[PDB]
């Protein structure tokens, strides 16, 4: 399939696969972390992309002890719905513990790291 080839591609990377049920528990042993929530690539192949821009994205704030997680299609709308993000792809974003915000929607790389301190800072 074509999401199981993303979901692989993102395992690679070492990034850990959490459900809404252990979300909390993940987030407490990472105060500095992302979760990915995605959609099927076939409906939107732009969730294909996501994943690799967030990965360069983080190393922009160093500053911080980042820990990537991702959630699969059910439990990407688990996640998403207890956050209110209703547009995927998104990222939800996490400092010290807190959650600062969601990015959304497709922007150039450029809009991107300016958005991100908009929530980290």
């Amino acid at each position: 399939t074509p999401f199981d080839a993303l979901w692989q591609r993102m395992l690679a990377r070492g990034w850990t696969p959490v459900s809404e049920s252990r979300l909390d528990d993940w987030l407490t042993q990472a105060p500095d972390g992302v979760v990915l929530l995605s959609s099927d690539p076939k409906r939107t192949p732009e969730v294909s992309d996501n994943p690799v821009m967030i990965g360069e994205l983080l190393h922009e704030f160093p500053d911080y002890t980042w820990q990537v997680a991702i959630a699969d299609l059910e439990q990407s709308e688990a996640i998403g719905d207890r956050f209110g993000a209703f547009r995927f792809p998104a990222t939800l974003v996490f400092t010290g513990g807190n959650y600062r915000g969601v990015l959304n929607g497709i922007h150039p790389w450029a809009e991107l790291i300016n958005l991100m301190r908009g929530l980290v800072e």
